[PDB]
């Protein structure tokens, strides 16, 4: 009904609000704890002042930040705001092949974008120690064990998302805050673990910013949250296809 | 239906909750706080004791009180609450201009009172210590940067107010507690920069008390709280109207 | 259409589970939390290792037990569970002036009884460290300023439920998760102030077992638990059939 | 509608994502809180960096979890993920006695499993210091005191889901939330005195994968969260059998 044109403006915002407020949240987290002492390195200093408290927290701050959005932006572009979906949706003919690659763009524009404005606002305080949220495997988490934390986790989104938002069936009007309030859990507790992105342009918008206003390269992390991501949300469409048929 | 003697009424009740409830909660972080040692100086307090988990606390006071007001009160005014909002509303012909001025003049002087309550609750110690939840740009963070936080934040407010408020394709009953939400986090994130007001009332009461109770002067911030607010609303407003139209 | 006898019951349970669960967080904080150090005397030991999260930790745990026990309990006998409530209903022709006293009397009843029983779970720390959750003025808020603190407070938790649960026009299946929402917003910032009761019976329990099993006597705060609940919901009430009418 | 071996599939994920993310989060509490010092006993190190605070956010990573798994998975099998529930549910001739046995095992089956691909991620820690979220009495509770918690505990959770999922009258959409906020408010409470299991198959993952890769046996346990979930559940159908009747 939209113009893709504009569709693809809104996941624009869409993910520039996500990563701007979600991952600035963490990065702030970090900001007000620099200088403290730590009981342990798992603990990177996001758990310091508030312990699993802060997980929450950051957790709910992109939770309400993506429930606004999809109230705001759901009618305009289905709000997507994540490769993962995108392609999870289109892997169970959700959503047109044609317009994957265009609003995966957008998405890594806004996402990019999102991250740069918030260290604007910040300073550079937010990068430096912040990292401005940048999803990496955190102290004593192997490579395939963030992988599997980012596939076990999106499998849950996508899957909640299939389950409200796609099944035709679904109570109106609850896809928003049940999609929001489940990533915050997701992040609650797989936070400390791999960062829980559960989203390649979260992961991107961080990663890019970091890398030119930061000597910064973790983009030889970046194919976990693609990866995994990706594989958890066509993992949980297919599974959901398979058991409502 | 309700006249706009009623209404304004309305208004002033519930921006005196607005205020009371969610600057409230500030003020007695950091009075629950005061004589603690900080790691750093972005650190004013308010993370001291529950690191990210007290600024979720505070966006929740603020969130859920929020959230109430629109379900008593939204009926009988619409629950603007908010100068910007009642702004943003009028730039796109969601409300008329020859009421903007009560409502605003309203949740000035709700806001001011409501401040005012709360400090004879709580003892001076609100606002010599807490500061009475007043906004003002944090340790590092320059007056354009709270600005730019300022406009983004209420720019999410309003797009979201748009999307489940305005739009005639909202879900029914969810604008409560989901404007109240996106509050919640928009304080989550954006309240170690700015304070996070999103509201030009909302700071207009505590500074108000402060200087008052208090030798504080803190208006040579206030546009910042005035122009900030006012921009993110019309801009999200009008944003809205391109991408449905 | 439930017989008052049964719904008699359902009041009982209901203000039971209030108690057992809210209160019961407020002791249990207090028992992790004894044997450490305070910043200052404000902070008795609730915000002590979580800031104002313990704050908002408790409110939702009153929160989400009260939403569970408006649906489980609602269809039932009204899920008035507050004695202020009750009396705030009556007092605009919305409730029999037959029935306050005994739904009054199993609201009294079902607190003790909870109070009680959570005491037997939590063994006797609960009452002589956690003091059961007894709600009481804090350090340095006199007499008038907590009883004035339940008035705005109680305000808010009556103009909330006269929108949501008895004006005709309130979004059906809302009612419940929004008013234990609210309490959890009043709880996290009047909490450290008075306790933020709300509730005459929610007080009575905890005073009651506090002095049978301990040589506790609260009971000369206990009109300000009375009082200033009871007149905020009547002025909450009476207010909302003006600003209606 | 949905076949059986279909639905007990169903019941496996559920209960694989409850144990995953509920259970993950307290394990990942201890691992980010390992080395820091405790005020005293009562406090294990759950509630050491965050307080309270800690317990909710524990309690909101099993609630949204919950949450998004009805949501997810209510329409193919009724997402019991909970051997109580079903239990209950069968108590009041709400659930065919026939595939009692069968969900209950799928429960188990999930729940063994969820612990063991968290364990899998979070590294060996998850477990020698985290418990893998196993609940066993806190410090100073005794058998029975955790026996009523547990059914105290239980008897709210199933009363909620009797009013919000099983009576006819309920809110449409509203059972996936309000029963996972449910389990986050019981969570908060009486987390440090019983670690709140309300579910055998919860409690079951993590003691069977405690024992298999660490020396641990909380069998002599087990019964508690078995016998006071399932005597909680079914008093709860029966009295809300009663109050309705
Ligand atoms: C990692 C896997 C990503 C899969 C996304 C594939 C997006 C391309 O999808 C393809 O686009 C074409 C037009 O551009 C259409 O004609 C094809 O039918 C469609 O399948
Ligand atoms: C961009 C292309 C990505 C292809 C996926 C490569 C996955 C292999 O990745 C490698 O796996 C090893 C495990 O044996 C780890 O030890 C290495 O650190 C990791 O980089
Ligand atoms: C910062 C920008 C504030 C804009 C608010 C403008 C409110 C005035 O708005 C004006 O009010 C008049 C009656 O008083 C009406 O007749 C005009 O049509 C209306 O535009
Ligand atoms: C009440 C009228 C307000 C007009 C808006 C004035 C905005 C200018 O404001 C000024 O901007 C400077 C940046 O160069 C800052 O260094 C100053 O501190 C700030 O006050
Ligand atoms: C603190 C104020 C409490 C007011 C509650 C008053 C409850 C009594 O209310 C009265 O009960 C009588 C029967 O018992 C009825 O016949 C009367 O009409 C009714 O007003
Ligand atoms: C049970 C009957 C209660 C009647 C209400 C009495 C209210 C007076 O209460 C008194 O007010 C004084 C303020 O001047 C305070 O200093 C006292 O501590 C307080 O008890
Ligand atoms: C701890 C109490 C557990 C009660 C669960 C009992 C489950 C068995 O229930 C029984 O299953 C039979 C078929 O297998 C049916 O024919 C019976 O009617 C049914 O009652
Ligand atoms: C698997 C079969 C379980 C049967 C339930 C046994 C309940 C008794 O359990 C016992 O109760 C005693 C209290 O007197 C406690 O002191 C013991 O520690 C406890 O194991």
């Amino acid at each position: 009904m939209v113009s893709l044109t504009k569709r693809c403006i809104a996941e624009f915002i869409g993910t520039f609000i996500l990563v701007f407020f979600g991952a600035g949240s963490a990065a702030v987290t970090l900001m007000i704890a620099s200088g403290g002492t730590s009981p342990n390195p798992f603990n990177i200093g996001i758990g310091l002042l508030g312990g699993l408290g802060d997980w929450v927290a950051i957790g709910l701050a992109f939770g309400f930040a993506i429930a606004a959005s999809i109230y705001a932006l759901g009618n305009i572009s289905g709000c997507h705001i994540n490769p993962a979906v995108t392609i999870g949706l289109w892997s169970v003919k959700k959503f047109p092949g044609r317009e994957v690659v265009p609003y995966i763009i957008a998405q890594l524009l806004g996402a990019a974008f999102g991250s740069f404005i918030f260290l604007q606002c910040a300073g550079i305080g937010a990068a430096t120690v912040g990292g401005l949220g940048a999803t990496a495997p955190f102290p004593g988490i192997s490579y395939w064990q963030a992988m599997l934390a980012e596939v076990v986790g999106t499998f849950l989104l996508m899957i909640t998302i299939m389950g409200i938002a796609v099944d035709e069936r679904a109570p109106k009007g609850f896809a928003g805050i049940i999609i929001g309030l489940t990533v915050a859990g997701i992040i609650t507790t797989l936070g400390n673990i791999s960062g829980s992105s559960l989203n390649p342009a979260r992961t991107f918008g961080p990663y890019l910013n970091d890398m030119i206003f930061a000597g910064t390269d973790l983009w030889n992390y970046y194919s976990i949250y693609v990866i995994g991501p990706i594989v958890g949300a066509v993992l949980a469409a297919l599974t959901y296809q398979y058991l409502t048929s």
